[PDB]
Parts: C-alpha cells; sequence; structure tokens
C-alpha cells in the first residue's frame, strides 16, 4: 500500500492481440522486475463476474513496474467489452487499445474507442501489434494518421498519443529485440497515465435515500458521500426533481457519534439548517454547491439484458416508457430510437435517447438500470446531457 496502483486493460477488435499482449505484458514484466509470469489460456479461459446484475468474462491480471502496480483486465469477446465499459464493473483510468498492423483500424476498433470516451475512459495508450508480420516503413505511418486521426475523431489527443510498435507474438516466445516494446508499452502507462483523480478529491456529493426530523430544529437526510468531503459550514445544493434549494450543513453523525465532515464512501444522516421533511426527497442529492445541474433530456449508451440473464423476453419499442433507477431510485422516461432502429431485442446495445418526466441531478458519464415492475431489464450510461 501506497505503491500506486492503477486500473487496466486491452481493449481493441478481435484476435487483433489484445489477450497475446495481456500475457505478454506480465511475464516480460516477471522476467525483469520479478513476479508472476500468466499462461494465454489462463487468461484466455476467462471466468464470469456478476456486476449489477449481468454476466461478463473477465480475467484479472496483475504485473509491476517500479514506481506503479497495475490491475489489469482482458476480455474474450466485444460484448464482455461492452458490459464492462457500460457498467464499470472494471474502472479503467487508462486502456490498452490494440490494433494489429496488418488489418489496419476495424469497425470494433471504433466501437470501443467510442465507449470509452463516452464511459469517462480517460486515458488510452496504442500497441501496434504483430509488427513481426510487417515489415513496410511506410505502411505503418499511414495507420499511425488513420489513428491519430480516428483518435482525435472522438476527442482524444490523437496527436499527442503514444504509439507503441511491437509483436506481442514474438516477445511472448523470448525474440529480445520485440519485449522492450512492452517495456516501451510499460514505461508509457508510467509517465503516459496520471494517477487518478481520488473519490474523496472530487467534488462533494451525495445521493439522497431516506429523510427524517429529529427534535426540531433542522433535518437529517442519509446516504453514501458518492465523492469529495463536506465540512460542517460548507453550504449544499439539494439538486433534482422540483427546484433546487440553498441549506448548510449543520451537523454530521455516524453511528450516535458526533463528527466534523463527511469523506466520500461513507454512510451519514447530514443534518441542514432551515430546511423541511416535506422539501426533501430520495432521488435529490447532497452536492457541494453548483457542482451539478438537473437535466430531464439525455443521450445514452444502453445494454438490454437476455431471458436467460433474467430481462424482457421481447423487444420493445419506441413510446416504450420504462424506469431508470439513479443511485436510489426510479424514473419513468421516454425512449427515442437512433434513426433506422424500429425495436430493440434483448441482448442488444443502442444509443438511446431518453426522456423522463421528473429532473435529476446529472453529468455524463453516469450510470443508471432500466426496470420494469422493480425488475432490471437494462443497464446505461450517460454519454451525453441534454436538456
Ligand atoms: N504474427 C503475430 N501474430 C500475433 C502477434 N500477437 C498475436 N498474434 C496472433 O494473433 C492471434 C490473435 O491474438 P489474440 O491476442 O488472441 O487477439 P484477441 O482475440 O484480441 O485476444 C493469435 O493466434 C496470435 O498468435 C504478433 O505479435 N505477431
Ligand atoms: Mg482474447
Amino acid at each position: 500500500r501506497t505503491k500506486p496502483h492503477v486500473n487496466v486493460g486491452t481493449i481493441g477488435h478481435v484476435d487483433h492481440g489484445k489477450t497475446t499482449l495481456t500475457a505478454a505484458i506480465t511475464t516480460v514484466l516477471a522476467k525483469t522486475y520479478g513476479g508472476a509470469a500468466r499462461a494465454f489460456d489462463q487468461i484466455d479461459n476467462a471466468p464470469e463476474e456478476k456486476a449489477r446484475g449481468i454476466t461478463i468474462n473477465t480475467s484479472h491480471v496483475e504485473y509491476d513496474t517500479p514506481t506503479r502496480h497495475y490491475a489489469h483486465v482482458d476480455c474474450p469477446g466485444h460484448a464482455d467489452y461492452v458490459k464492462n465499459m457500460i457498467t464499470g464493473a472494471a474502472q479503467m483510468d487508462g486502456a490498452i487499445l490494440v490494433v494489429a498492423a496488418t488489418d489496419g483500424p476495424m469497425p470494433q476498433t471504433r466501437e470501443h474507442i467510442l465507449l470509452g470516451r463516452q464511459v469517462g475512459v480517460p486515458y488510452i495508450i496504442v500497441f501496434l501489434n504483430k509488427c513481426d508480420m510487417v515489415d513496410d516503413e511506410e505502411l505503418l505511418e499511414l495507420v499511425e494518421m488513420e489513428v491519430r486521426e480516428l483518435l482525435s475523431q472522438y476527442d482524444f489527443p490523437g496527436d499527442d498519443t503514444p504509439i507503441v510498435r511491437g509483436s506481442a507474438l514474438k516477445a511472448l516466445e523470448g525474440d529480445a529485440e520485440w519485449e522492450a516494446k512492452i517495456l516501451e508499452l510499460a514505461g508509457f502507462l508510467d509517465s503516459y497515465i496520471p494517477e487518478p483523480e481520488r473519490a474523496i478529491d472530487k467534488p462533494f456529493l451525495l445521493p439522497i435515500e431516506d429523510v427524517f426530523s429529529i427534535s426540531g430544529r433542522g433535518t437529517v437526510v442519509t446516504g453514501r458521500v458518492e465523492r469529495g468531503i463536506i465540512k460542517v459550514g460548507e453550504e449544499v445544493e439539494i439538486v433534482g426533481i422540483k427546484e433546487t434549494q440553498k441549506s448548510t450543513c449543520t451537523g454530521v453523525e455516524m453511528f450516535r457519534k458526533l463528527l466534523d465532515e463527511g469523506r466520500a464512501g461513507e454512510n451519514v444522516g447530514v443534518l441542514l439548517r432551515g430546511i423541511k421533511r416535506e422539501e426533501i426527497e430520495r432521488g435529490q442529492v447532497l452536492a457541494k454547491p453548483g457542482t451539478i445541474k438537473p437535466h430531464t433530456k439525455f443521450e445514452s449508451e444502453v445494454y438490454i439484458l437476455s431471458k436467460d440473464e433474467g430481462g424482457r423476453h421481447t423487444p420493445f419499442f419506441k413510446g416504450y416508457r420504462p424506469q431508470f433507477y439513479f443511485r436510489t431510485t426510479d424514473v419513468t422516461g421516454t425512449i427515442e430510437l437512433p434513426e433506422g432502429v424500429e425495436m430493440v431485442m434483448p441482448g442488444d446495445n443502442i444509443k438511446m435517447v431518453v426522456t423522463l418526466i421528473h429532473p435529476i441531478a446529472m453529468d455524463d458519464g453516469l450510470r443508471f438500470a432500466i426496470r420494469e415492475g422493480g425488475r432490471t431489464v437494462g443497464a446505461g450510461v450517460v454519454a451525453k446531457v441534454l436538456g
């Protein structure tokens, strides 16, 4: 502990070598700075996992650089990556997009990019692979344009992005000329990836779960400080639902123990000055003053479960009106489907425009669930906010 910890993963097109790279990384690193070398298969045969209520196939691996310690995840199929990205089951302070030099960019390449940004993947590094299969100076540089430029197409610094050329293969077999790229690749994670923003540091915030009124000199709302800190005296905004209202944090108690400040991650009951129980309700949230606005219309990438996992058994259509759980509650919304799209089948993902009846404190990257009679039928992340 203190050894900086970073969470990464290999994204990219199928067979482009995400997994093959993953391997090479631990190995190359084990041999060099000591550690544990992992076998392709132990990685290709991915166990499942259950997050937010779904089933993904994910392999978790570890390896260390000097200064840092990395947490790494590599998926089997695009979907796993899809689900994982949208849910966030596995976090990614950066991503190792994997591109083969024999195919150039591919649909999925795009997709994963598309998602990463949409989902708050802050940083992404690139390993041009299978370079062993290509000896064409000129060809390579074309790819970098194809890329640095596709990259910029989705709001990432294409012209400022690292691109490690290599052969995840040769390096896995033991061809030293090639290992250094894993090394070159590694170094980048260390220098290029800024240690993340911590939760406690991030802006203060708290989803209101319950609301009471004791004594009779101020009210008490409960819920988990999702982020930032809250110091008694720092005012707050109660955003969501009805017009926003202001107040001041008068008391912090966690199990009858009187305290002076709430930290991201703790469950607390905050005492507010001059606000009534009828002026506050679940769904709303305690947030540093001005750190978030409420909306009703938003663009989001969404996934509908299957029958096997427990989701709807049929498709749904426009004018569909399910519910959307946000941290603490459900809100009915109207669905708009991309041009072309006419019905969503269970097991599909679609960028879909939802329209809620009430306002909800929100910002891009938020994840929600979709439900029916309180049953979960899908999940999403607010890609972009509109209204
Ligand atoms: N020639 C060559 N083949 C490679 C290299 N890296 C991976 N491959 C091959 O590419 C295929 C797919 O690689 P893989 O890592 O499984 O891609 P994935 O489907 O994204 O996981 C495998 O059969 C590997 O042997 C490389 O550096 N050179
Ligand atoms: Mg694979």
